[PDB]
């Protein structure tokens, strides 16, 4: 496992500004993975059965925010929350790292059950490049570039661990910058505003 910086949310702290790289959720290398540390992580404790919405917005021209939500099952001490199983992540699918260790600390079993994901597909044009042709990378349109909402109903009480990033910045836009490079794009950190609607 590897430590991450988490932003925690609750009923009195429903919003945050997170900073992410333009390609952070979908690098153009390898297996087209997100970069754990180029993205930004949130945590929120939720009650079973009541729908939740997370809304992302950005002012950055060309930027398309994105998000993956997992349920962090069996989490015990909250100080064991801000870890990930590695420096890269698949945008969908479940994560399992039994008896996980990081920097040494013992984190316990990391069990992350996939809940939902989405990315802002408004403004990307008539067709995305073929590198993005994975069905479970949920393309969502609300008619507003730079805005995204996801929803889910917590299947279990407890901690929901989510990553915010961005994907496929518009060619030659501010967000695109110098382009994908080696796959991670520019190191520029762009602000995405996050609002969690806790029931
Ligand atoms: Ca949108
Ligand atoms: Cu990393």
């Amino acid at each position: 496992a590897t430590a991450i910086s988490g932003t925690f949310f609750d009923k009195n702290n429903t919003s945050a500004d997170m900073t992410v790289r333009a390609y952070s959720w979908y690098n153009l290398s390898m297996g087209y993975l997100g970069w754990t540390h180029h993205s930004n992580w949130g945590f929120v404790k939720l009650k079973k059965g009541k729908p939740v919405t997370i809304a992302l917005t950005t002012e950055v021209s060309g930027l398309h925010p994105s998000i993956t939500v997992w349920y962090r099952a069996g989490a015990k001490n909250p100080k064991t929350l801000p870890y990930m199983n590695g420096h890269a992540y698949k945008q969908f699918g479940d994560i399992y790292e039994p008896n996980a260790e990081a920097t040494p600390v013992k984190v316990g079993n990391i069990i992350m059950k996939f809940i939902t994901n989405g990315f802002d597909r408004d403004g990307m044009g008539d067709a995305l490049p073929a590198e993005y042709d994975q069905s479970q990378l949920y393309r969502v349109m609300d008619g507003v570039p730079g805005k995204l909402a996801i929803t889910f109903t917590p299947p279990e009480n407890g901690w929901y661990q989510f990553v915010v990033g961005a994907i496929n910045p518009d060619i030659d836009s501010t967000a695109y910058g110098s382009g994908p490079g080696s796959g991670a794009g520019p190191a520029t950190a762009h602000t995405v505003h996050v609002e969690v609607s806790i029931p």
